């Protein structure tokens, strides 16, 4: 039949049963017997048993993370022992008190993150001689009630294929002895280890990663309960502790209260590539550090948040030895805290051939001598967000704890070239010299600078090749029709969240500049509360392909007593994508609709208040593939869609008030592959109501009398029409056979 | 049994509006006088409709049908002390024939009536107020309005006539001299002669606005007179309007104002001259000589297009406006205000409001405000100061009428409003030489400074400070403490720095204030503080903490914020709404102030609520738990409180009420259970005044009989919106109001 309650789907070619997040109270045994990998995460399962998977042994991989989704998960001894194929077991966030007993010797990956396991035992682990990755992090941390972690002596010795061990966010006090030398990655972050001896990593010649962050933490202003070493002292790492760590590429010493870095740590580390020294006390070492001479293959240096409490120095003080970091590509210096960036201050960085990212986020910087960036060899990313420049469980266990890892710049903007991010500063107006002597900036972010100026056509004269311009969340005054026109190569413009002046009827508003661009493809005017323009009422462009106009007031613009804005988007001759969501539309006048550009392939009018839609108007849009009408108040479909379109591929109608499907609504429009009727008021689906590929029906108040059998037997026949979330296609009616999926009835 | 579908009240109105009603409902009582059926689906009125209702003094059928109303020739005729009939927004193509002569008020606003006839109107000999406005305007498809000669002659008790937003072209002749108020705004009248206002000697208000409009940048379809010319008002046109108190000539394209216009208006009090071309008159202004009793003068939006002069130019003759209380000069547009510039206003004894909003002012010489006699409201919002149907037919069309300053702030004394400027940083001298400001608005100034306890030293008696929508860096434990008398502090929407984990955040200054009553910390994304984790005050009564991250502050692995509100020792109102809460750790709940009388935790994601903890809140009268995901009420509420008066549980997932009621909590007058998942109420006295139940999926089999009988019995237990307490089961009953 149609698989249930999981959604099968095949890949490499494995056969995954996505079965997560479904209010499942037990491993379903209708799981069906072809599945390898299954995912039962985020369900209400509270027991596991040798029964649970008793007829399923092609399973390479099981994910039971986050069960039950609030007791704990109760897993009996040997439960999994019969799965001889089982390579990957994920058991995160299950409130386990122990490593389950009698796990299969086949396991290569075992995750036990975010439980209550305080004992690491031979009996739990030592039989798992095929383990490559073992995750035991986040069992005892912060102000959780938990025990010190007891690691049986030698427990890791038999694991001679162990490559990744993670024990972070456990109370360990010492690095465990008897680590197998197969290890490539060892994570010991936040484990309350004060001291690293010579002996602790002696044998680990294969190690490429070592993480000792958060041992002797810097606790000032911590966003979590933080226990420093006595007197807030430094971690203590024996001079010889890394002497055989010859293969190390990654070394994380964040928040280890370091004031000094022992250059000898790096003697026998010729491959070190990433060094993380955030949240320490290294302003001295940054000015004067001899370790900078030991790292000719380093590519990423993170020295963020090394500020001294009570100091806002004039300038940043970079050692001349920075010039020896020949391989350096990214330098992170957020939160050093200083007032002013001078050209001379960064001289030591200027001849590094590969330095493409400089990160100065969050430094309370007031002035920058911008011309210094030109004198670098090869800067691609100049990141100055969140400064003071002016004119002119809460933590994800699978992510970096000490900073976000999202790119500094959106890839869509960075793709165009050199990027300068000055977002979240106080450049509240751009004077004639603001951008003098910058490199050829292609991507510029001026978001959240509370800019209130009248852009006039001259402000970006010195960086006239910007291709992607972010001016979101300012308060721009559009009084001048020449605004931004000096940017001939402009392709993407984001003017979102500039409501300030748009809201005021009494002031002028001029959007004429849009037409002057010959290369403009994407324009976002969202959340601007646009409701009146001055003189020219129409948006015009031969180029534009995408216009986002959500969060404006087309309800006023297209008011019944006003003809002025009736052709507002018609002049966008190239438009394929239009977004009119969140415009408080109760209806669209037929004439306004008919003046939407005939080029559209994609139209969103979701999250308005439409009670009626004139389906017949779709005749004037022969290219239209996607029509999105979700989150309105629509009552009525049409029985003759196929007269009105032969292009429509996707029709999205969730969150409306549709109670009937018309006979032959659907069956005639053979372009239509995806129909979404979820969260409507449908009691039933008549026989009459097949080129359809996906049909969504969840959250409709179905009647489960015998007149639903029409539908069921259809479902049975068209097994290649994906119906998602069958678990949420539920009977509201009658008393029985109620509450249960329509798919389980006689 | 129980009133339906209307809702009655004493002081006798039958609130029957907005109900999906398709016709007038027959079930309505003789005692009822005022029927309000506005916003319904009603499409037909006849003499049947109001058969036997008799006693109505007032009917409202505005907005019917809610996407024309067909009214028959004598429908209202029989009830003959009907004084007020309201028929707005009904797409009437005509005035209804055969209206009772009892009418003192008729409103036909927002219809399609283009013919005003004797046949319709002249019988209505008792009309005092007649509204015919907004029948033909803008780009509406409509006709010039035909006013049958002398139609208003017979109405000798007519006091108010409104014909605005109709194409008239001429003031109609033969108006009754009984008139007090004549509204002719936006009527396309180009010409006002001596003969139009005859006398009309009792007129107190005349509105000629929007005739010959100033159309530049108009927010509606605007048609000017030829070449954008001025309305033409004969020098003697108002010579017999001796009683006039209100004159509205906004948007009539005036470049000149004739002093003679005012010679015979010795009582003129409000003069509205907005959206004209009066910069020249403002500078030279001989008419200012003729208005010794004028109290409000609005000269807003008289800017010269494309002109941004250095200074504003105010005639010396403004010194003759001896009764002036409020002067509105928005939208003149000028760069700088200097002390000289306002000399002519400075000896005016009663000038309390000066409104300079929306002028793109870049600098003000602030000491000038001191030299005025007695300013109470100094309104400089929306400038560029830096560190030193769409229109409601019942409101003003040319400007908002809300107060300039919130009454709660202005009530403390002298007000200075500098909101929406660019005072991004307050320097030591910013507030020198100001008067004794009690109410200060600095909202939306992009302010990112670290307030330090010295910024308001020159105005140390501020009692109500609005710092909302800035980007304040809260990095100093002494911030704002120089304001000893401060009672109301609004810090909403200062997210910028709070949301950054790695910068420091300091809210300790709170405890310093001895008179602080109300503090608003809403929409700040507060989730981590530096060193001091607790909010403390002996004085504070109300804390708004909505739109922060208590979900994080009270995270299970963190004990630091577990007492965060405990030190607010005098707190009685607390708002914890919109904090993304799934559960509150019992210990965190028990540390809320025991002084609480009102607690809001609405619009979180609560799955569970520990009812027994209410034992520690003996003063608690309101508990608001709306918009969560709660499943289960307790059956022993009465063990956990004897104080609770209001319990709000709308929009949760409750599907069963336990016996007895929940309990019998004898203090409980108001229970809201609307929009839950309730199938039934079975058995099973109360002290409830009100039970809300609308929007639960009721089963309408014979088991719902239990509850009905209860309803029949406890008739003084108000159950609102019975139209919306409907069955979702079974099919045949489903749709219907349980009560039938
Ligand atoms: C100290 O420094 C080291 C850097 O050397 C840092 O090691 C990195 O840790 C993170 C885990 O915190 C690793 O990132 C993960 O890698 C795995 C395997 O490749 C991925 O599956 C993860 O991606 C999934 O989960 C992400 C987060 O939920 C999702 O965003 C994503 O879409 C996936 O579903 C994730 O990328 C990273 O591999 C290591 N680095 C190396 C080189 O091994 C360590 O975390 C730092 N210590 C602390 C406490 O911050
Ligand atoms: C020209 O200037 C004239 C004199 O200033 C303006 O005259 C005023 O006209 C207004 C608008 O009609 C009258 O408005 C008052 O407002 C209340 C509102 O009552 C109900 O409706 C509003 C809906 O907003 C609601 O807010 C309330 O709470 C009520 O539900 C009326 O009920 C009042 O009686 C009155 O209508 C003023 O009365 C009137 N002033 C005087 C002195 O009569 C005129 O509007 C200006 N012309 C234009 C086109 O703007
Ligand atoms: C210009 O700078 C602004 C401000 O730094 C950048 O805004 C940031 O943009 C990222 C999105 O790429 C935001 O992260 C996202 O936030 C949303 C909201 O919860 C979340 O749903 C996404 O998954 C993601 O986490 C971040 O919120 C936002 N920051 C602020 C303060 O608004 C913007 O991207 C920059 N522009 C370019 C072109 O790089
Ligand atoms: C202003 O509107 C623009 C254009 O819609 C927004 O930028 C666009 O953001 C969407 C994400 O919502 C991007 O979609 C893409 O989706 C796929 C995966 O589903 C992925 O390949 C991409 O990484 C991206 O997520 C689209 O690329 C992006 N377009 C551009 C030109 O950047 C923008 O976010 C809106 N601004 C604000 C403040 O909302
Ligand atoms: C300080 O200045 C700010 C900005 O001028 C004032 O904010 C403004 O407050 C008004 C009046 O409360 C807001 O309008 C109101 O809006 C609600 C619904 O959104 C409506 O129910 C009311 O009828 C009313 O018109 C207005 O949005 C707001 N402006 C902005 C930009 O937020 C603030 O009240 C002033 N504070 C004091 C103490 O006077
Ligand atoms: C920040 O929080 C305070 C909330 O305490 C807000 O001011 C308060 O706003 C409420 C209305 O939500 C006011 O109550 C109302 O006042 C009048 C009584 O004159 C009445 O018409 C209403 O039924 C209601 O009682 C309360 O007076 C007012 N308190 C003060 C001190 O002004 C403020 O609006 C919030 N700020 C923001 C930006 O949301
Ligand atoms: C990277 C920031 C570390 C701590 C800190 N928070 C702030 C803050 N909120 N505002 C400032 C304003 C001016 C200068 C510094 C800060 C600041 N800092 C850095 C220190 C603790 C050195 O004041
Ligand atoms: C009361 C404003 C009338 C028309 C107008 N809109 C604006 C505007 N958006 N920005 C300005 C910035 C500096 C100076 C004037 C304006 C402005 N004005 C006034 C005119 C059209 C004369 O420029
Ligand atoms: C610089 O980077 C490039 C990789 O793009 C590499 O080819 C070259 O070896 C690097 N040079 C140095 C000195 O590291
Ligand atoms: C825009 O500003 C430019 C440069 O100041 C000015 O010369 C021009 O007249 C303004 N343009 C308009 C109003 O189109
Ligand atoms: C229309 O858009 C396409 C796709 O971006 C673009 O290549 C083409 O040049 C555009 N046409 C015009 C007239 O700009
Ligand atoms: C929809 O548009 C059609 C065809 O253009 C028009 O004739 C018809 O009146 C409209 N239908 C509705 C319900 O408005
Ligand atoms: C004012 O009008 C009355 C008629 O209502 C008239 O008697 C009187 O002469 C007029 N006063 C003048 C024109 O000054
Ligand atoms: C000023 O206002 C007071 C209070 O209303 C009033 O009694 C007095 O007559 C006024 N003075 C003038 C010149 O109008
Ligand atoms: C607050 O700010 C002022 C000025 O920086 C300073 O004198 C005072 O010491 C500050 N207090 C704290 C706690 O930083
Ligand atoms: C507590 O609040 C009341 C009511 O506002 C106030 O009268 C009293 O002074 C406050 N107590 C303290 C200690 O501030
Ligand atoms: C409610 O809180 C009390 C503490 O007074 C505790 O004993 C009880 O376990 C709690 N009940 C639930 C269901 O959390």
């Amino acid at each position: 039949s149609r698989s249930y309650p999981c959604d099968e789907k095949k890949q490499n070619d494995s056969v995954i049963a996505e079965c997560s997040n479904r209010r499942l109270q037990e491993v379903p045994q209708t799981v069906g017997k072809y599945v390898t990998e299954l995912d039962l995460s985020d369900n209400f399962i509270t027991h596991i048993t040798n029964e649970s998977f008793q007829g399923l042994q092609n399973l390479t991989k099981i994910n039971l993370n986050h069960n039950p989704n609030v007791n704990g998960l109760n897993i009996t001894d040997g439960a999994f022992l019969n799965l001889k194929n089982l390579r990957e077991l994920l058991l995160e966030d299950n409130q386990l008190p122990q490593i389950p007993s009698g796990l299969p010797e086949s396991l290569t990956e075992l995750s036990l993150i975010q439980n209550n396991i305080y004992n690491i035992t031979k009996e739990g682990i030592s039989r798992l001689i095929n383990l490559k990755n073992l995750y035991l992090a986040w069992n005892c941390y912060f102000n959780k009630v938990c025990e010190k972690t007891n690691i049986e002596d030698g427990v890791f010795e038999t694991l001679t294929n162990l490559e990744l061990l993670s024990l972070s966010f456990n109370s360990l006090s010492h690095v465990p002895p008897k680590l197998p030398s197969s290890l490539r990655k060892l994570f010991l972050s936040n484990t309350q280890i004060k001291y690293i001896s010579e002996e602790d990593f002696k044998g680990l010649i294969n190690l490429t990663l070592l993480d000792l962050s958060g041992n002797c933490p810097r606790c000032f202003n911590a966003p979590f309960p933080c226990v420093p070493c006595d007197g807030g002292a430094s971690i203590n790492i024996d001079r010889f502790a890394f002497q055989n760590l010859t293969q190390l590429r990654y070394l994380n010493l964040s928040s280890t209260s370091l004031r000094k870095i022992n250059a000898a740590w790096f003697k026998n580390m010729p491959h070190l590539k990433v060094l993380d020294l955030e949240f320490n006390y290294l302003v001295g070492e940054i000015a004067s550090g001899a370790f900078l001479t030991m790292l000719p293959r380093l590519e990423i240096l993170d020295l963020s948040f090394n500020y001294i409490k009570g100091s806002y120095p004039q300038h940043i003080n970079i050692s001349r030895n920075f010039s020896k970091l020949l391989s350096l590509r990214a330098l992170h210096l957020r939160g050093y805290v200083f007032q002013e960036l001078r050209e001379d201050d960064f001289q030591p960085l200027m001849q590094l051939p590969n330095l493409s990212t400089i990160n100065l986020g969050i430094n309370f910087i007031k002035q920058i001598d911008f011309k210094l960036f030109q004198n670098f060899s090869n800067l691609e990313i100049i990141y100055l967000s969140e400064n003071r420049i002016s004119p002119l469980f809460e933590f994800d266990p699978h992510s970096n704890f000490y900073h976000f890892t999202r790119p500094l710049i959106k890839p869509q903007c960075a793709a165009y070239g050199k990027a300068l991010d000055l977002s979240l500063n106080s450049i509240f107006f751009i004077g004639p010299n603001q951008f003098e002597n910058l490199p050829d900036i292609a991507c510029l972010n001026l978001s959240a600078n509370s800019n209130a100026q009248v852009l006039s056509g001259t402000e970006f004269s010195a960086i006239p090749h910007v291709k992607y311009l972010d001016l979101t969340n300012n308060r721009l005054d559009f009084d001048n029709a020449s605004a931004l026109t000096e940017l001939s190569d402009l392709e993407v413009l984001d003017l979102s969240y500039n409501s300030h002046y748009f809201r005021i009827a009494g002031v002028t508003h001029h959007l004429e500049f849009i037409q002057n661009f010959t290369n403009l493809k994407v324009l976002n005017l969202s959340h601007n509360n646009i409701y009146t323009l001055t003189d020219k009422y129409n948006l015009e462009s031969k180029s534009l392909v995408e216009l986002v106009f959500s969060g404006n007031r087309l309800d006023i613009l297209w008011n019944d007593d006003d003809n002025r804005y009736i052709s507002i988007f018609k002049g966008l001759k190239n438009l394929t994508r239009l977004d009119l969501s969140l415009n408080r539309l109760k209806h669209i006048p037929n004439e306004a609709f008919l003046n939407l550009p005939a080029s559209l392939t994609e139209l969103h009018i979701n999250d308005n208040m439409l009670k009626f839609f004139n389906w017949t108007l779709l005749q004037q849009f022969p290219r239209l593939e996607l029509l999105d009408l979700r989150g309105n108040k629509l009552l009525f479909l049409t029985d003759s869609l196929s007269d009105f379109t032969s292009s429509l591929r996707t029709l999205l109608l969730s969150h409306n008030r549709i109670s009937h499907l018309p006979s032959g609504f659907l069956s005639e429009v053979s372009s239509l592959k995806h129909l979404d009727l979820s969260s409507n008021l449908l009691k039933t689906i008549n026989k009459s109501a097949t080129k359809l590929s996906m049909l969504e029906l969840h959250g409709n108040p179905f009647e489960c009398t015998c007149d639903i059998g029409d539908f069921r037997r259809w479902m049975d026949e068209h097994l290649n029409v994906k119906i998602p979330r069958l678990v949420d296609v539920i009977c509201a009616s009658p008393g029985d056979q109620r509450g249960k999926s329509i798919v389980s009835l006689e």
